[PDB]
C-alpha cells in the first residue's frame, strides 16, 4: 500500500482540512455540525511526514495558502472561519 484517501482525492462533497488544536477550525466544525451537511475533516495534525506534506500541499493547491481551515464544496472553497462565507459555500 499503495493506497490514498478517497476523502482527499475529492469524493467528500463537503471537506474541511484543518487542525485539531486550531480554535479557528474548531469553530469551523461546530458550524458544519450545526449546519447539518454530511461533511469530511481532514486533522493535518494527525498525519506525519510525507502523507502530511502531501495534504499541506493540496490546501494550498485549493487556497493558494498555507492557512487553515479551509472548506471545499466542488470547485469553490472558503479559507478562514467566516459565516456569512461558509453559509453561502454550503447552500448556494
Ligand atoms: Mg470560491
Ligand atoms: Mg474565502
Amino acid at each position: 500500500g499503495g493506497r490514498e484517501n478517497l476523502y482527499f482525492q475529492g469524493m467528500a462533497e463537503v471537506l474541511m482540512y484543518g487542525l485539531s488544536t486550531c480554535p479557528h477550525c474548531k469553530r469551523t466544525l461546530e458550524f458544519l455540525k450545526r449546519e447539518g451537511v454530511d461533511f469530511e475533516v481532514i486533522w493535518i495534525d494527525k498525519l506525519e511526514g510525507e502523507e502530511r506534506k502531501k495534504v499541506i500541499e493540496k490546501v494550498h493547491s485549493i487556497s493558494g495558502s498555507y492557512s487553515v481551515p479551509v472548506v471545499v464544496k466542488g470547485d469553490k472553497h472558503v479559507l478562514g472561519y467566516n459565516e456569512e462565507k461558509l453559509k453561502e459555500l454550503i447552500r448556494g
